[PDB]
């Protein structure tokens, strides 16, 4: 029952004076003919849903080093390099996403840290290595700040063994390891003031001391009642005004309901469709303004059936640009009038 309209206006094109449209996708879309027309149709950048998060392309580990499995990954950054399109580099340093025996040597032990820091060397000289050149773009950096923490630090593995000082040496190597690749900090709910606080004042003195980071990643997982786009603004606002920072929208996908809320829905309501659309034409006549300094926007899924969402809270959620059966949705029509 698969409708995709080979005719509507591209959506990457319709926003080719203003910044990338990007889409995040899994391995699978790789060999699915109509999953791939619809990416190369409709955007002009790919993250990795998965499958290049350091479980996915750790291995195991050796008395010597790491082991690595790059078969997957490889394929799409050559999906992206010869179909002349960017891929984003989703995530070097990520704690959730990464296995607990990273953080123990061969023995079972876990690592001091001097050995914990040589890893992350190891990891990003490795992983950014193999991809030198082809990937324009990492996230180097995900999700370390945690804004009920007094300093700000979320208390992962990795702050409770090195102290902040991972952060900055993540992008010290991966920069060493391709100087001309683009490197984020990326995050969720930089809307919340405190949180925002935090990040734009851990970047701003990143960059002051000479740190090579070049971007704020914006992840933009929101939905149609929070936050106001207003707020989004006020982010790209204060972010943009640290010299040299640039920003991506990362992961931007429009969950219908609340946060929390036990509403469940077997179809999308129209009423909220019609509210996520308005509220997309909204987003996107608000970035237009600040193409200055956002330079690329990717969805968080190609169609509302393979997001994320729906496996992450257990329910059916419509949270993006395409129906299941690939045809538009009006938030498709609402960014295109928006462009
Ligand atoms: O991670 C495994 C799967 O990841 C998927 O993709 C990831 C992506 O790779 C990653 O980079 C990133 O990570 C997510 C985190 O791992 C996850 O824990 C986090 O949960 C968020 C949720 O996304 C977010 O929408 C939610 O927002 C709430 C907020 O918590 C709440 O405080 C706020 O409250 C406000 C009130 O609503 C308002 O009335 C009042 O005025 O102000 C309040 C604020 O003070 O409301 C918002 C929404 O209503 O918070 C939770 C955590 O608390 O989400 C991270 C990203 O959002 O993003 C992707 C998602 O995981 C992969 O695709 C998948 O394949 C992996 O298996």
């Amino acid at each position: 029952d698969k409708m995709p309209d080979w005719n509507i206006p591209s959506l990457y094109e319709s926003y080719k004076n203003d910044f990338r449209i990007g889409v995040a996708i899994p391995a699978k879309c790789l060999s699915n003919d109509t999953d791939r027309r619809m990416v190369l149709k409709h955007f002009n950048s790919i993250t990795a849903e998965n499958e290049m998060k350091p479980e996915s392309l750790l291995a195991g580990q050796t008395s010597t080093g790491l082991n690595y499995r790059f078969s997957t990954a490889d394929t799409f950054v050559d999906f992206a390099n010869t179909n002349n399109i960017g891929i984003r580099g989703h995530t070097l340093v990520w704690h959730s996403q990464t296995p607990d025996w990273f953080f123990k040597d061969s023995s079972g032990q876990r690592l001091t840290k001097d050995a914990l820091l040589a890893r992350l060397k190891q990891y990003i000289y490795d992983v950014v290595g193999r991809y030198k050149g082809k990937v324009y773009a990492w996230d180097v950096v995900n999700q370390a700040i945690d804004e009920n923490q007094s300093d700000g630090y979320r208390r992962s593995t990795w702050y409770e063994i090195c102290g902040p000082e991972y952060i900055e040496k993540a992008f010290i190597w991966a920069h060493e390891a391709d100087p001309n690749a683009k490197l984020f900090y990326n995050d969720y709910n930089t809307e919340i003031s405190k949180k925002r606080d935090f990040i734009y004042n851990m970047v701003k003195n990143l960059k002051s001391k000479g740190i090579p980071i070049h971007g704020i990643g914006m992840q933009c997982h929101i939905n149609v009642n929070w936050p106001s786009v207003s707020e989004i603004e006020n982010s790209i606002k204060l972010f943009s005004s640290i010299p040299g920072i640039e920003i991506h929208i990362t992961q931007l996908d429009m969950s219908l309901y609340n946060y929390g809320s036990s509403e469940n829905y077997s179809t999308p309501p129209q009423d909220l469709l019609q509210k996520q659309a308005q509220k997309y034409k909204e987003l996107f006549t608000m970035l237009k303004k600040y193409t200055n300094v956002v330079k690329c926007v990717t969805f968080w899924g190609l169609k509302d059936d393979y997001s994320w969402l729906r496996s992450f809270n257990g329910k059916n959620d419509w949270p993006l640009l395409l129906f299941e059966d690939y045809s538009a949705k009006p938030a498709y029509w609402a960014v295109i009038e928006a462009s």
